[PDB]
């Protein structure tokens, strides 16, 4: 709009294009996400309207949302770079352990706070996890997966990453919960850990092959009523599950019990983000600086 002097292009989410942007009044550096088509549900601009009351540190801050002629302009508070980033900018050392155990520590306080309000983000990836200078990381586009929908890609050919998906969303549930979340974290976890995605599938099924190679193909005894789920199949391969401390060496037994409680195949045993925090994972915590290079 003519409120907003385009820095540049922040890139192009799963929804739309985003721009750093500066208010020509305020002055303040915002992050402005144009929302994908021919109407703009009214549905969908009540939900994200709700979410600007959804505040908290952990939390990137929504500002504003804005309809005008079939265009829904998001504006949220703005950090300089993501998670992905700074995972390869430390790929040759690794992110040190203290830092590691201080984002993930963050993340699900930030993941408790939504939860608690029953909001869920569905769609957690290193690239919606922003930084700061001082240490703190935050949780981006929270809610807006419900708010909304989701496509085959993200709006116009772009592949939409499997990655972080929970085994409930890949074998076709239709209600998700909060655990969802905390499946993505794991994930995300492992990934800061070892420097290497944990389950890089390239196709749906392939994501879920990964999963049950590395934790075993699930059954009625570890995952009750699994084989009555909409796209399970009697016919996928037994895959027996495999060491945690093959999985996320060299991960101390705090660490790998407490991602093995993320990683539970059952949501219902899949521990929450209000417990996780209370893991003995966390006894020592601190909140270290990370060195960005801006
Ligand atoms: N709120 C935000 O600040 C932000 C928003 C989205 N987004 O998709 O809504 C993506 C990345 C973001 N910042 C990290 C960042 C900043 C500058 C860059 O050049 C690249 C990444």
């Amino acid at each position: 709009m003519e409120n907003f002097q385009k820095v540049e292009k922040i890139g192009e989410g799963t929804y739309g294009v985003v721009y750093k942007a500066r208010n020509k009044l305020t002055g303040e550096v915002v992050a402005l996400k144009k929302i994908r088509t021919e109407g703009v549900p009214s549905t969908a601009i009540r939900e994200i309207s709700l979410l600007k009351e959804l505040n908290h540190p952990n939390i990137v801050k929504l500002l504003d949302v804005i309809h005008t002629e079939n265009k829904l302009y998001l504006v949220f508070e703005f950090l300089h770079q993501d998670l992905k980033k700074f995972m390869d900018a430390s790929a040759l050392t690794g992110i040190p352990l203290p830092l590691i155990k201080s984002y993930l520590f963050q993340l699900l306080q930030g993941l408790a706070f939504c939860h608690s309000h029953r909001v869920l983000h569905r769609d957690l990836k290193p690239q919606n996890l922003l930084i700061n200078t001082e240490g703190a990381i935050k949780l981006a586009d929270f809610g807006l997966a419900r708010a909304f929908g989701v496509p085959v890609r993200t709006y116009t050919h772009e592949v939409v990453t499997l990655w972080y998906r929970a085994p409930e969303i890949l074998l076709g549930c239709k209600y998700y919960s909060t655990a969802v979340d905390i499946w993505s974290l794991g994930c995300i976890f492992a990934e800061m850990v070892t420097r290497r995605a944990l389950f890089p599938g390239d196709s749906e099924i392939d994501q879920l092959f990964r999963i049950f190679r590395t934790l075993g193909t699930p059954d009625e005894v570890v995952w009750p009523g699994v084989t009555s789920m909409p796209d399970y199949k009697p016919s996928f391969p037994k895959w027996a599950r495999q060491d945690f401390s093959k999985v996320v060496p060299p991960l101390d037994e705090d660490g790998r019990s407490l991602l093995s409680q993320m990683l539970h195949y059952d949501p219902n045993k899949r521990i929450s983000a209000k417990a996780a925090l209370a893991h003995p994972f966390f006894q020592d915590v601190t909140k270290p600086v990370p060195h960005l290079r801006l």
